[PDB]
């Protein structure tokens, strides 16, 4: 049913300039791969009233969106027209294997960030592998190779809870209840505390920052032109990172 609630237009609308100027991975993000992806993890975009499948499709688009911009402030169209104009993270240090028995790195691949979330590490790509049906220890390259798998690996990631943090679903729709060292850190439910989420560690608890906003800017946008309003809470400046 997402497709029901997002149209073609729409994606396009809002990922307005993936396909264009220097972008790197011009005609990957495809419609058709999201929705396909979006069939796979059942209940995305398809939980609750219309308006709350609008602000899960907004919120994440909208942190997917960042990870991936080539926005910049005098951009053609603003900043948060740019989104989705990478595949691939650009000049990693290393190859983000962490040494692990569940997870182990093969040999010469390298987990650095791909796809709409950017994912990284052995350790994310194992387990999203196993979710997915696929082995993304032995080729991770895939998750900037296939469209859908691509989009896949973010949903996954949005739809998966990694304690002490909620998945990113269960805050949007709603379904999260702060406990009382998350309200001691100030951890309330909104869009701002899936940025703590995604990237809490550098972007939250240090008053304003430039990051965060940029992923503020992304999801009114969308928001406005999906028509629905944006919800409470949606900075993560007065939040302490998850630990």
């Amino acid at each position: 049913s997402v497709s029901s609630i997002v149209s073609r237009a729409q994606f396009d609308r809002m990922l307005l300039h993936r396909n264009d100027g220097a972008c790197q991975a011009k005609g990957f993000y495809t419609y058709d791969a999201f929705v396909a992806a979006a069939a796979a993890f059942s209940g995305f975009g398809t939980t609750g009233s219309a308006d709350v499948q609008k602000r899960e499709v907004a919120a994440f688009l909208a942190q997917t969106s960042h990870e991936t911009t080539g926005g910049w402030a005098t951009a053609p169209d603003g900043a948060f027209a740019w989104g989705y104009c990478f595949k691939q993270e650009r000049g990693a240090s290393s190859d983000y294997c962490t040494p692990s028995a569940q997870w182990p790195c093969a040999p010469g691949k390298r987990y650095y960030g791909r796809g709409p979330i950017q994912l990284s590490h052995n350790y994310n790509y194992g387990p999203a592998g196993r979710a997915i049906g696929v082995d993304l220890l032995a080729n991770p390259d895939l998750v900037a190779t296939d469209a859908t798998v691509s989009f896949k690996t973010a949903m996954w990631f949005w739809m998966t809870a990694q304690p002490p943090k909620p998945s990113s679903h269960a805050v949007i729709v709603g379904q999260w209840s702060p406990s009382g060292a998350d309200r001691a850190a100030g951890r309330v439910p909104g869009f701002g505390v899936i940025t703590n989420i995604i990237n809490g560690g550098i972007e939250c608890g240090h008053g304003q920052d430039s990051r965060v906003a940029d992923r503020i800017g992304f999801y009114k946008r969308y928001c406005d032109i999906l028509g629905v309003g944006y919800g409470n809470n949606l900075d993560c400046y007065s939040q302490r990172p998850f630990a």
